[PDB]
């Protein structure tokens, strides 16, 4: 029958077999493993055989071994797969036909430099995808390319070369985090459709200019992230913006803030009330701008200078 | 209300803030977490507040952090913690005061040089202990260190300088792995009163010589790997035993097997068969060992020459 690896602890559905420099999927383990954690270990491939007779493994950790090279359908005996982990491997590319009832995929701190639309298609259940730290270009991200999954939340972009925020995004998003990367420029067409954003992550790229309307096709974005970037003004928009509560531009390069860069000409009950503000190591100084700027503001503690 | 943190996803009791380069355990978490993954980030140290309200989490994941300092009870309000995973970071001594409740330990690749018993006083729960990958010497750990885990079934040193096994090992222990390190000889004061274990592994460190009465202190040992090590000549005991199923002894310096070596005199039919010998990449050939040697192994396949 089942077969629990020298060393490993297979005990309540769940075979763990981290640390010990394994060469290769172990196979013969319990039918019934539900989380198989094969994470620091030393594989290089992952066969096409590899995961058979594992139809309840939810779980999947791969985090930190070898991997370079993965098999078509791989993958494909994994029918309960919710979450497969393969950050910290050699990643070239994302592999194909991934389980239909993916729900996360993070493929951090790989080697990918092309991400395709083809692998992606079919994965209604994806929620959260993370594809940081990786030698990832902007050319290397195909239009759409995450545009085959109708229920993406979270995406995560973030210590790779892309320099600009990738097109056709999924309007499902809730979350975009783009931290960290290459981007110069925020333009509005790449946010067109963001309807349910409500979180954009920008800081630590080299935006010098956000492209007026841009905010506007993210209408009910709560949380914008562009601190640590290059910035000689507040990004335009926010005044008529009814929904952003949380603004973060600490460390640009702002030398002016008008009185209508966040609120509106007077008071618009139906523009919500900032919680947030960050306006630190930027040239402007608290005495460069009129008290009324931030009349919309009635939590004092909210803007930071 | 429970806040979670910019870029992490918060999702059925489960807080997951991995590659975020976070340089401090993230707080106002939902208190009913069950599961915190801060996996590969920059968390320098564990300060006593960092984990409060977290009564319900049952698992903890630091693992790849640059933790160096841990403050003592900092885990004490995880009063239903039952895995604490601080693999891949820079501890120097284990944390005291850890969750009663906890059931197993991974501190694998760390930088531990001493191993203190009063830091398992205590833990009755706990039934697995991983502690490979760390500049530890013999005379780094107490005796009867791990003496106070009365339930403890599994225990993992590997790639450590230990070059002797442990002594008081809690005779509760199916388990023992030793693998990688650099013993030199494995002595019967050591496994004496080990009756439960049914694991032993021994194999890549320097042993050449088994003590007599060795392997009867360990009477229900079922599988022995002492491969790739310098012994002489097999180990004795091997055919008054009566639970040894699977001894790998290749890759070792034996230059000669005795017809006594593996069977006892005729056929005790109280002595389990062997399933599995392994003596290649020896001195010895398979044609100076004579027949009758293997005279109680009927199926063939089991030895590998
Ligand atoms: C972003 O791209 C640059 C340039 O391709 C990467 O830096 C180069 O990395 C190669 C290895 O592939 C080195 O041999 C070169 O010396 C680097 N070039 C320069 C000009 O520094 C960089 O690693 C990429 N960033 C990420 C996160 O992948
Ligand atoms: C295998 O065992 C033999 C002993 O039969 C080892 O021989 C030793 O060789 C060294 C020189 O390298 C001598 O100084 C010792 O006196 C020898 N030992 C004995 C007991 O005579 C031999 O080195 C071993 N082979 C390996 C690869 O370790
Ligand atoms: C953006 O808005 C500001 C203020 O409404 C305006 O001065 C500027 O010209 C606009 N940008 C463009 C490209 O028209
Ligand atoms: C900020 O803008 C001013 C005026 O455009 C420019 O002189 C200065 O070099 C900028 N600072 C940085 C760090 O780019
Ligand atoms: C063992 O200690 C020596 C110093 O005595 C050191 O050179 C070596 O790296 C250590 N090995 C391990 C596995 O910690």
């Amino acid at each position: 029958g089942p077969v629990c690896p020298f060393r490993c602890q297979c005990h309540l559905r769940v075979v763990q077999c981290s640390d010990l420099g394994l060469e290769k999927v172990p196979k013969d383990l319990p039918p019934d493993t539900a989380l198989l954690d094969l994470q620091n270990n030393k594989i290089t491939e992952i066969k096409d055989g590899d995961f058979k007779n594992l139809k309840n493994l939810h779980t999947l950790i791969l985090i930190n071994n070898k991997i370079s090279k993965i098999s078509p359908g791989a993958f494909a005996p994994l029918v309960k797969l919710e979450r497969l982990y393969l950050s910290k491997n050699q990643l070239k590319e994302l592999p194909e036909k991934m389980p239909k009832t993916l729900q996360e995929l993070r493929v951090h701190e790989n080697e990918i430099t092309k991400v395709r639309k083809s692998v992606f298609n079919g994965l209604n259940q994806m929620i959260v995808v993370e594809l940081g730290t990786n030698p990832l270009k902007s050319s290397g991200i195909e239009n759409g390319a995450f545009q085959g999954m109708k229920k993406l939340s979270y995406i995560r972009i973030a210590d790779t070369n892309i320099t600009t925020i990738p097109q056709g995004l999924p309007p499902s998003l809730t979350e975009l985090h783009l931290d960290g990367n290459k981007i110069t420029k925020v333009d509005a067409a790449s946010l067109k459709g963001l309807n349910n954003l409500a979180k954009l992550g920008l800081s630590f790229n080299s935006i010098s200019a956000v492209d007026n309307g841009s905010l506007a096709n993210t209408p009910h974005l709560r949380e914008l992230h562009l601190n640590n970037n290059k910035l000689v003004k507040v990004p335009g928009g926010l005044a008529d913006h009814k929904y952003i509560q949380v603004v973060y531009l600490h460390n640009n390069n702002i030398s002016a803030i008008g009185s209508n860069d966040f609120c509106p000409p007077g008071y618009n009950t139906k523009k919500a009330s900032y919680s947030g503000v960050s306006l630190f190591s930027n040239p402007v100084q608290y005495w460069e701008i009129q008290p009324s700027t931030f009349r919309c503001v009635y939590v004092r503690a909210a803007v930071q200078l």
